[PDB]
């Protein structure tokens, strides 16, 4: 049918030309809970509503502070590579964090002591490249599509330095002097950046490993998130990766969350920092509790970025038949949450009762174990 | 079918879960012109992607700097009233400008000399309420749905002062003293705001006109935009309303633009200030030329807000079968544009030729008359 | 007695060491109306709580953004001169506005065309010196104590340029060259500023008038506020001085307000800009209505600066036996207010009734004439 | 008598209506040392000059950047609870630090691992609640009045999240799903926040301790400041509590200072960060030395907040007959000071003499041991 | 010889490697007047110390806020064109003001009503192009070198929109539709900007004038500054051009100043706004008096930009044998100054004497006529 912003005796039919397909995706925005109140900033933006930069060998589109202004500390890139295609050797002002959603890829990175790291990354794997360290991505046989997160919301063209772009704007005589070659031996250098470019598939990973006088890097730059044992509860799983287990990831803590049909990520908040969200599949709604009687509900599905400012109360409820899969991202050295249930469960029962105007029949259902995802009884 | 971000040999199929209905609405974002280049801020946001505040008698949803951060100087409200329903007497820090898209309404406003203005507004009419002057809107027999524009992008709950809210937070003894009544005579005052509320239809407009010791207001607060003679050209019309014809509208200049199927709003820019857009019906694309090799194309349809920062080059092309109807809004005392065609038409032909690397065959097609909307030959 | 923050069954006795004399001055702050709600910035500061700069011949103390941070656009100086004492010839980045509260003084000012203005100012007179134009103040036989207002809240030592300070930090050879004199003829120039200094009383004003080749100034720099006919109403008078009557005062509009015992400055707001207040004598309370259910009541007496941010609702009620005398100051070319009474009086009565949930018995007491000050019936 | 701003031959009698009781409290502001010079921001504000929020069971008033703009990093709340009364379970964006000035209270706090801490706090005890961790305060038999300090000067209503407010703006169906209950079992939930509310006295502390599967917290959230051995010197004591002894207090370092009649907190500065002051009882003056010939003297008594910007020179002298008791507060993991005496005492004597233009008769009185508080010889 | 920073018994020889040629150009910076005191921002920058952008047909180098951070409101370009060479048709966010120092040029500009202006400009002529209006410059037979001033200090690549750059980043199909041509008829359009490009000399100015349906522009865009009668005084001339005589120049007021050897621009200040300076030839020193005992002397010669913040006291003294020629630039609709001499000359003589501690022998030399430039008696 045709949705209308009516809730009981409130609201009215839309009477001007309108976007029906969007209203359908936003049932809880066109028809908000009656508990929503006050000005709350937009916490929702679709990658689908951004310009897609297409190159020979793939593409990349971004969600930044310029699209989603609440997220000042974090931005993201959706990047795709065809098989063998290269994200040209480069470096960033920001640290880079990544989730491999589709395919596989080979990454290189050399650190500030000349030590190198070359590894293959598959679906559910992460990498984290500390700011300023140069790296690359090349897709294997299947290609690769992955989500990148940068720890500055301002990420732009000015955040990225490209190998060939550097050389293109360096005097030919300097380059020649820097390397001990003639200017002729380097006249074939590219005139502009490459960015993404087609290439033959690499060979085996062991034939690529470069030996060096400086040692192996002390900590790997990749992590196998789905090979960990997840916090498994009633209606889903949660895999955490922060600087306590994925050592190099000092500025990005993360959790992959799976919410079964009829389940929810429980009511909680984060006592450490802002949450940045990516919705990989499924459909959700979330209400952000913004303090002082302010609360706003947003709708989410695949391709959406979401956001919860520091310490605001929230939940994320699956409102579809598929499983709901999303990322929670935090610019911090650690994951942390406080569970509404567990909090209240560890207080004297009559104290909780005096607060809530409810009886023993409520407090008996509180649990002292944190269940991040719960199935509807 | 199923769109893919491919243009010739560039781009690739999307491989992760995605928003197909959005990709379909954004053909030129998923598959951008090859002429687009560089970082350009988001200039596009749908009212459909905002929380709708539903009340008994209507609703109101907003697009502000918190949704669309490029637009710092201007925000907007989509407001709907059921028949007889009242937008409670109130005032703003911002000036308010409005387009009646559907229905009709009665407005009141009293100015700083105690003079009052009560008028009815119909489809295609505007009003403009200078900052701080109190006003109201009540819908007539058909109801009313209209677009409001406020001349600060920061518009929020803190921009609006409500009659009953004031009285609710004023000591009862003060109110009584202020009016010369007992506290009992006013115990029935509402405890909270009304905002929007159901009410009986007003009677005739002449029975509402209040006579006063202070005179009629020197300039009306409403304007009949569609009763003007429009600049009519090949593929559409343009009705302008700025402070030169709609006198009270010192901070908002505006034009209603109609672009027939197969036509476009020509390549132009605005030498005075930023453009803010509302897409009433139809489907468009626009490329914003951002200087220094930066350009980004956006897609638009009914319910979308658009934006062109000061002096950036643009056009707006109808890409559908319906007519394209949009508003151009400027926070200024005047409308102004420079036409790429007319500009070049008023320069020596060989000068233009030396610039463009083209011949007499091009310059012969330039016109010295400004045609804001052109049909594709 | 000893005040306590108790209102009915709310609040409690203070139990820690406390400032009793302050609590006594703040009855409505220690015990706020029950209608006050939410965070509202401090709108109250006493000159008594500022460092007094004492010089031979007088003193000067200031209230600025650094004391009262809400007032970003306006600051003030309380300045005192003993008889004959001079506020050393100087100039400011800010425009200067002044109320002579006590005594009399002679002012000089020379404008950008070399034209001079020398006049005497008495109690209730004003002056306004446009930014950057040099001026002086010298107290007559009685001395002089007056309030200065500068149209930047940031006013500081860096706002003021002093005649002798300039010459003290200009090379002696330059000064000599500038004037056509020897360095010896100027060795007696002061080594530091004077700021305020003792001096003999001037003679008659006519013997001081300097004739020049450039004409009289087109508009006087002083104004006799109390010689105007005031808007006189039931419980007080109001004398306005803005750029419409006091021509040179382009950036400062002002009103002297007198509220008799048992009267109030009515419920109103200002649709143009922020209000800055100085309480000359008497005792007041005011509630600032800050929108969205925010309101805070402040207490005022002689020596206090007050403030009402743009468009916020307020009233000012005399809560003492003496008359209440205060200044309302606006950084604008004009005074403007909207009266709650007059506003509602110029709307259809049943409309007002539908808003307020009250009957004909209320609307009959509304008046279409603006009475800025009302006596309690 | 009646104070006047006269110092020798400087200054003059006040001639306009004035605040005598304030002038009396500010002897060194109305009549500043002759050594004071230049623009120095206000470093003084009384809680008495703030709006007191009264609730059933107590009250709370605040001093923030909006009252005292120099203190951007720190704000404070004066909070009072009647016996048994509860500061409703809540959490903050800021870390919270507290001094129990009067009475006693029970606090709860649950940390990010589900571990709980319930303890009683008495006069001279502190607590520190890290940002985002939920907590409560309930007053015991005597009630409780205490000073809270938050490590952001911007503290406002938007800093606090309340248990019942969250639930009031969360969809009833979500809450029910989150807990595994029917909507009926929770229809009695409060509709608005509680904030502070009357309640029966708790029982014994041991009967409240909640056991849990997660362990005891690794570090207590309270500290017995007055049970420490203080740095005792001639004219007073100083008890320090920073993150080196009160482990959890990472963002707040503090010292309780006692200055006997005729003594002073010596001339010193802080090489680490800004100082924030609360004057619990007694009367002081302090001169802040602001560099480059800038210095301003302020007066303090019970209820005043004071402030010394990073590294500025100061002393705090008791100017009354009672003992002077104040708090020094630093947003840092450690307390640190540099003593003018000890500094000079550890330099070669002739070096110090060459600097000060004084002899062996001065340097002989320097001491190498830091005496924070000295009695006037 | 070899300069040293010694003044009497102050300073010392430089002992580290140093820039001798710079020290020689800065006698009053290496050896400042003894009257200079305190922190004053840099007010001096040489175009010689900026990167020169060289193109086929000329060059252009800039001084902006990024070079000279005090000048936030104004920036400048030094631009050179070889004979016949074109500054490609373009437009700016900023208004543009220009002084033709060498050669001659033809300018075009079309305004917002389609009206065109084509004129030739010679040495000492100005033009002013209002923001956003498109224009061009082409050098005549002699070439042309001129100073451009833009009324935003932030001027950068993002301030300029270029004709060919626009078309290069506009879809070919849009351009074709916009003009009514095939895509083939426009395949020769340039792929990148031109910026500056070689070209044949134009013919006569009358053969270039384009007639149009819209009328002549109401006010010319050029001005013959040196054909005016200058304010001629003892040691030099001053030609003013502001919006009172050069009508279109609403945002830029200007004066060309000539100071003979042994003369100076007198001690004065500007009561309206900041001064921006360009030193065309000669050598100067200036002391900026910054208030509150702050003053700093700077040295200037050909190619230097100088700056005096609003209302600061200054003079500009020729310290060389050639005449000194500089521009004074103000972002305002009018030129205005206050003369130290004339100011004091229009005050009662004994008043001036009481201020300065000097006698009739001084005041007798004051003049009531403003002489902007004075020769050393
Ligand atoms: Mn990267
Ligand atoms: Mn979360
Ligand atoms: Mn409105
Ligand atoms: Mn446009
Ligand atoms: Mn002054
Ligand atoms: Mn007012
Ligand atoms: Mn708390
Ligand atoms: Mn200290
Ligand atoms: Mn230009
Ligand atoms: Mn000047």
């Amino acid at each position: 049918d045709i949705p209308q912003p009516i809730r009981g005796d409130k609201g009215a039919t839309v009477k001007i030309p309108r976007n029906i397909e969007r209203d359908r995706q936003n049932p809880d925005m066109l028809v908000p809970p009656e508990t929503d109140h006050g000005t709350v900033s937009n916490m929702k933006f679709s990658f689908s509503d951004t310009h897609n930069r297409l190159e020979k060998g793939g593409y990349a589109r971004e969600v930044t502070v310029r699209e989603l202004p609440i997220s000042e500390n974090l931005a993201s890139v959706n990047m795709r590579l065809k098989p063998g295609a290269i994200a040209e050797l480069h470096w960033h002002k920001e640290a880079e964090w990544a989730y491999m959603i589709y395919g596989s890829a080979r990454v290189t990175i050399v650190d500030e002591k000349g030590r190198s790291f070359i590894d293959d990354v598959g679906e559910g794997d992460l990498w984290y490249f500390p700011s300023g360290l140069p790296h690359s991505i090349q897709a294997l046989e299947e290609g690769a599509e992955f989500l990148l997160v940068f720890d500055d919301g301002s990420f732009s063209e000015n955040s990225t330095f490209q190998l060939t772009d550097w050389l293109a704007h360096t005097p030919k005589e300097v380059i020649a002097a820097n390397f001990g070659v003639t200017k002729e031996e380097i006249s074939n250098l590219p005139g502009k950046e490459k960015y993404i470019f087609e290439n033959q598939l690499p060979g085996s990973l062991k034939d690529d490993i470069v030996e060096g006088p400086n040692g192996e890097v002390p900590y790997p730059f990749t992590y196998r998130l789905l090979e960990q044992e997840p916090i498994e509860s009633e209606g889903g799983k949660v895999y955490i990766a922060d600087s306590t287990n994925f050592k190099v990831s000092k500025t990005i803590a993360s959790a992959l969350v799976t919410v079964e049909p009829g389940a929810m990520r429980e009511l909680h908040w984060h006592p450490n920092t802002h949450e940045w969200q990516y919705y990989i599949s499924g459909k959700a709604r979330m209400t952000v509790f913004a303090s002082d009687g302010h609360a706003r509900t947003f709708n989410y599905q695949a391709g959406d970025v979401g956001y919860v400012p520091f310490a605001m109360g929230h939940y994320v409820e699956n409102i579809g038949d598929e499983p709901l899969v999303f990322l929670e991202i935090f610019k911090d050295d650690h994951y942390a949450d406080v569970s509404l249930n567990q909090w209240l469960a560890m207080l004297p029962e009559t104290f909780v009762q005096a607060h809530l105007d409810l009886g023993k029949d409520f407090t008996d259902v509180l649990s002292k174990e944190k269940h991040p995802v719960v199935k509807k009884k």
